[PDB]
């Protein structure tokens, strides 16, 4: 009987103790401890939050566009009603899942309480929301404690007007001039997502882009989306202040620059949970920005002691921390252990059209870095396109030059989040496009578009 | 220089000719005599339209969920007027894309005439709608001629109330009863688009449902959701004839029973266009069903002669047609060749939800034929399903024993044609669950899931 | 930096300090404590030795067929010099690597001596043959102390006439007659080796065959080669005792008939070295036969504790040994880890002709268990074959019933050892008896065979 | 019934029947027309009875190698008859081989008999040296008439004197000083043979090597090789003249430069025999050189017309016939095809010690053509090497930069050419060092070197 304590049951803690339970249903014994609810921050707060939203967001869409397909009050609470619901929602089938494969769920916060630093042996205490304390003895550790909203202390949040991302689905009424602060992806999402529910909005960007893809391709996409639907924005941005103001709020940046708003939605990075774990008991120390620098088979610099997701500042993507979960587990157990290669990660940009791209980004082939053959196919030509009435998307793939060997490719199109499993798969298993140009795929689709840009490349 | 002339422009044509023309630009001269118009019926008749029709469809589904939302006349002319629209340009994107390749496109009907039977170089005559008619030498000929609705002569087709499913768009207005005959993938489609649009549907099955279907499971997520939306079926009964009443129609049954609607749909099948080919003068004999019986290449019984698509009978789906004529290029231009194999055919049903499958069915593996381990994943408890409001969705992943080899999957959901292809990849190249489960998928997404169900297979 | 210290020094050690310290040079400071010297047992006593002692051997085998060829003193002392000399050079070669790769040697007895049970650093003594002393700190263990010879004590060796394998080479004479006891891979290949020195053997058998041999096919083109070459032997017995005559050997057998001749050569199993070791301090305690049970991945019961080699009873051969330090070295330091799979070790026994198996034996395809196709291809067709003259050499393939996949073979000829290669790559690898078939391999040789047995298993 | 006639039973046709008649047992006809016997020149005249005899010249080596090895008159025509029936016998076991899978074998000579030009099924009149004649239809034809001895009007054979590689095997004695016009690998193979039977052999070269092999490493190792063995040698020296003298002959080169001997070997190329097929009566047009001109997938420019090994010009290899064989039936017969990569042709020159090389050159990566890694291990270190007592065999490795695909290697040992076929199919299917270093190679063997060389280009 191994024990195995994971501190945190989001995707990083969640399923890493699902892939213990599975696989060694008689021989261990796995808990997790996790102080706010199964899924964590991923499932509660921040993604499956603002995906729910934006899908909600949508209909908006849809609606204004039903009139020519021949189909002759918008009330902010309900939409955040089923932000609130569907999250708790996925809170409980995973807690159900949990259960049902032995996984013992303790609610409580955890901390390393090693009596002395050499220990093979670790030991747990759990504070429970109830007071009570419990400790456990664990043969393998995991931290999986996420991150929190990074703060600065010139924009400190309020709930009210200035607004972190999780406190967006506290609001009544839909505001009146929008501002976010900060560009990158969850900023872009919200300012697609806002804006598609008639909001007016003003992004303080840092460089040129409301948003900067690697691909540049996209992110003109993108950029022109924006533009075209009334998204404001100051180029070169950083925000110097966030006060409240009569109405609303005041940015003021760090030229002088000025800009006023009913909100400010803060969106800065985060921060890893870290602090007041005992990781000092234990003889770890933080890495750089405090994440728990874990190596690629996910572990710590004491033994027996495992890290994955946002505390170890690897990707900020729940897929990352479930595969560094998994992975810590597949190595404690000793089963084949293949470690995570960045430019394996299929990661998606939700905003309208979705971005997802997995593999060598078109810049670095483009200065010789990597040989590649690349293609450009745009999805118009498309007939399933045509029937979803999508304007620029495309797909893209690259692959090596000797062997036609997959290594990347960039979707732009309504639901390139699924889109992309096809590319990521032939970039993961070093499928070649001879091979992809082979599979029988479904017409008319969007993904015999994929099928087409491979055969396209095959020589 | 080679001679190709391909006779018909559907998918297995214009797509034998696009891979011809392609990759030996300088050594051939490929001609497509076509009589209707590039994209053939799959893409001016049958399958886009339908595919557009069901998507315009679609909206009514959503839009009267806008309360569960947030949120809270229907013009048949103008659906029917962007499906012919949007078929148009299908086409003409596909014609544009051959004639710019240096297709050489004449539109008419070509037939074969060899002056003896036993030659290499064959001979081709392209007669006009115009009468003329120019003769055309051929070192490869390729078949390509579709098929046609197969008509009853009790229940003759007349464009107003007896109606074949070509005829659907040239109706003014919903049908106050619709009356479909015959239970398959087309008629299910139709009965589901219909019962959308609010239309009361009479189904006259040939079986068991009016979708028979393969896998159990998704037969009765389809049968479940016919009978909550009300379709109303008679199960085991043909129609004796189709008369036409009053201002309706008399549908009558080889049971003597007999019931009445507005209009009805005959949903049988189609017949292979073989016929006054001249395949006489070069010694073929068309096959059981008046198929021009082909090879695993492509090849008919005569040399130098091939043939692609619906006319050859392995299977009626565009995917499939277009492989065909692929391989027929790829076997007579000296390349590397692979047959198709049914098994790794990828093929959804369009109805809501979506039904998708690949390889060996559940059915087999259970019989014992199949040595293989299998999974059913529900949909509901995955994030994004939950999102897109999906409670009856699932993933079916299927196995070999002892390797993992994924050699089946079925994928029941909104967009199941899409989320297929990763399934078919694996399949198509005996990729491993083992190999599937390291592939980053996105999240949130249902194809998360489809990562998960191989995760589970691992062994 | 992580201190890894491995006890012993042959192929388990010195080859997982190898990749030890050529992987990782900066992070890591590896230390050997072995105690006879570098190649341990199974080069300087068993393994290396046998062979070369074997090699020898094989020149008479040739010689003598001079004339069928157009052409036409044995001295053991020099025989027996090359076995040592050779013995000391191969063992010289990795020292010298180890020694310039970094790695602190250290000759001596090691043992550990950690304070309490559970700690996650470790400590090891190393006493030098000096009685001298010196104490090492252990991030990382490997226990790779091999085995030693079985000793009846009713038959103990004595170095002249009462002979383990070690002390063969010890004589100055071929023995006038050699009584050999027990049947076994080992016993096998020396009766094989004297035999060809023109030396009589009788051996004393536990089963029904000198070489008692999985494959059926292989036990017999030796079973009629040892009997051909006269050798007598008396199966189903067991030594009730082995005394010392006159000049010669009286052995005594269990049902009490006796054999006479001048050595008797104990070819029995061997023992664990894992007593003395203080795998006591450490929570440790000796699995079933008194071998330290390992993991797939090569760990002991005890963290930061690894072991491999004989001493741990997974597969008594060096290639063996070897995979196990090597997977140890890899799980230890984060690197990408693929436990062991006993059916993809390859083995062969040393007679002549060479016998060597790798993947499912054809005893389980032919229960059932295993769905397999199989082919046996007689080797005396081969051209190749029949310039060295085999006429009972032959290729076994066998494979997965649907995909193809190789998932054994069997070679038999003169070769096997180098042969067999090319089918566990197949095996390890999953590749297919079609794309093995595809492989140009040279023509004349045998493995153009191993192609064709491939290439007639395609289906 | 597709019927199947192959001209000549070479390797390239009889390997190509077999295919057929294997794989289409009852769909097909297969016939094979040979005029000189089964095997063709392959078996009966250059390749196995050049092996044969290089084999049967190793004894001398070993020989005066036994004596420090422990164990205290060469008649040529013998050595000869061995030659002569091994050959028999290759051809006997062939015709066997065939006759029992169905193939109608005929003696005598075969001729296209086309009425006319443009037929789809052919004729072939086969006459026999019984005088008397057959004619047979052909669905298919496999043009696989090897190739003949290329002769110098100034050089022209005795079979006493002035002799081909065919006319060797006739001599009575050794030759007194024998030699050898034209380098080259077969011009190389018979120096060593001879030279090894105590034969005074001086070459006459092109360039500065005996031989040049592309691997620079290796072809030093056979210079050295000849110097110390008393090969003498003439640079860059193209044979003006080889007559007849007193008492045996006087080779005269292009310079002025002279040089006696008892004997001369004609050591040039040789020619596709391609005349007097009917070839005309079919359309095709012989290529440059009077080859016979074939694709990818071993077909001519006729159609149903197929064309394989020595005739056709693509290398001169037995292994490369036989593929080329294969292929044109895989195509032919609808079966799955891949054309012939000549980077996927394992070559050996047999010498002493043997060289084998599969994939890209090392020059070609020494030319930043091709990234790769690239390694060269000694096989000194190895104990079987060791053993074999081999001082300057290497396994050279050469695998793809990013992917760790092996891409080919070099190997230089007694048995490079079996060694090598673990390397080609590493090379045929894209195995990565990584895959390879993790196959368990039997220890003691010179394979195992195979597996570190890979081992060590892990990253
Ligand atoms: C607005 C937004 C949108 C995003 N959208 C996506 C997206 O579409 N796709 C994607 O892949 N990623 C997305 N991400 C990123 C993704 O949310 C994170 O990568 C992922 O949440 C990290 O998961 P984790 O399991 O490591 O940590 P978390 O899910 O953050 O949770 C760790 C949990 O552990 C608990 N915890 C903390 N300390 C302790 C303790 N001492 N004891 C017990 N429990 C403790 C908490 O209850 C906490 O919830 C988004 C992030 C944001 C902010
Ligand atoms: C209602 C319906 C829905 C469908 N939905 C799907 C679907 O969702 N997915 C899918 O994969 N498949 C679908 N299919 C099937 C798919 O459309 C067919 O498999 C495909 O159309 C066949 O293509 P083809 O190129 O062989 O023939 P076709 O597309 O039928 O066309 C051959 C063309 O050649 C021409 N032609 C005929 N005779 C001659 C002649 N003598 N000379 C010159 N030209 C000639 C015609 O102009 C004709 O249009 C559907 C079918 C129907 C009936
Ligand atoms: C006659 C014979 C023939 C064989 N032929 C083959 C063959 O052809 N192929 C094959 O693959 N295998 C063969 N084997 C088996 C193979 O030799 C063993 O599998 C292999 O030797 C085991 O290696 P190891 O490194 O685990 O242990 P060993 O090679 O046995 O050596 C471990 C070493 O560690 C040392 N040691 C022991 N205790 C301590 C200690 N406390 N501290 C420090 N050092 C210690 C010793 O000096 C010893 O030499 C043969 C075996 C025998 C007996
Ligand atoms: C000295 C020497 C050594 C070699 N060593 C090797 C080696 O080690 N490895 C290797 O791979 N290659 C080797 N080769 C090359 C190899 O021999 C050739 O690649 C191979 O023989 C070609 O085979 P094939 O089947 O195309 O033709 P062949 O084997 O040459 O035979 C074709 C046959 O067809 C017959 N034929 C000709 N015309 C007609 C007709 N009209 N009708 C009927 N039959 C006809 C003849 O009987 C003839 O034998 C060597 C060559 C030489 C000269």
């Amino acid at each position: 009987v191994t024990r195995i304590v994971i501190l945190g049951g989001g995707p990083a803690g969640y399923e890493a103790a699902l892939v213990a339970a599975t696989s060694h249903p008689e021989t261990t014994q796995v808990t997790v401890i996790d102080c706010d609810g199964i899924g964590g921050a991923a499932v509660l707060d921040d993604c499956v939050p603002s995906k729910t939203f934006i899908a909600s967001t949508g209909l908006r869409t849809e609606l204004r566009r039903a009139p020519h397909l021949g189909f002759h009050k918008i009330s902010l609470p309900q939409i955040h009603a089923r932000v609130k619901t569907l999250a708790a929602a996925q809170s409980a089938d995973i807690t159900a899942q949990l259960l049902s494969m032995g996984v013992q769920v303790i609610a409580g916060r955890g901390e390393l309480i090693d009596s002395t630093p050499g220990l093979a042996r670790h030991r747990i205490k759990a504070t429970a929301a109830d007071g009570s304390t419990s400790e456990h003895e664990a043969d393998v550790v995991l931290v999986a404690t996420g991150a929190s909203p990074r703060i600065l202390p010139s924009a400190q949040p309020d709930g009210e007007r200035i607004l972190t991302w999780r406190q967006l689905y506290d609001l009544d009424a839909l505001p009146d001039h929008l501002i976010v602060v900060g560009s990158g992806v969850t900023g872009a999402e919200f300012v697609d997502a806002y804006t598609e529910l008639g909001v007016p909005v003003t992004v303080v960007a840092s460089q040129d882009h409301v948003l900067p893809y690697e691909d540049a391709d996209a992110a003109l996409v993108l950029e022109e989306s924006f533009a075209e639907r009334g998204v404001r924005l100051f180029k070169n941005a950083r925000a110097a202040s966030v006060t409240r103001t009569g109405a609303g709020v005041l940015v003021t940046m760090t030229d002088g620059r000025t800009v006023e708003g009913s909100h400010a939605l803060m969106t800065i990075g985060s921060v890893p949970n870290t602090s007041g774990l005992g990781l000092e008991r234990v003889g770890i120390q933080l890495g750089r920005g405090n994440y728990l620098t874990v190596d690629r088979v996910s572990r710590t610099l004491a033994t027996g002691i495992y890290a994955a997701g946002d505390c170890t500042g690897l990707l900020p993507l729940a897929s990352v921390a479930a595969m560094q979960g998994r992975i810590a587990m597949y190595h404690a157990l000793g089963e084949g252990v293949s470690p995570i290669r960045l430019r394996t990660v299929a990661a998606t940009v939700f905003t309208r059209p979705e971005i997802a791209a997995v593999g060598v980004p078109q810049s670095v082939i483009d200065a010789g870095s990597v040989a590649a053959r690349t293609i450009m196919l745009p999805l118009r030509t498309n007939a399933r396109a045509k029937m979803s009435e999508m304007r620029h998307g495309f797909v893209k793939i690259f692959c090596r030059r000797s062997t036609g060997v997959v290594i990347g490719g960039v979707v732009v199109a309504p639901i390139a989040s699924e889109l992309i499993l096809p590319i990521a798969v032939a970039v993961q298993n070093r499928i070649t496009v001879n091979e992809l140009a082979q599979t029988l795929a479904v017409y008319p689709s969007l993904s015999g578009s994929i099928t087409e840009a491979a055969r396209r490349l095959m020589a």
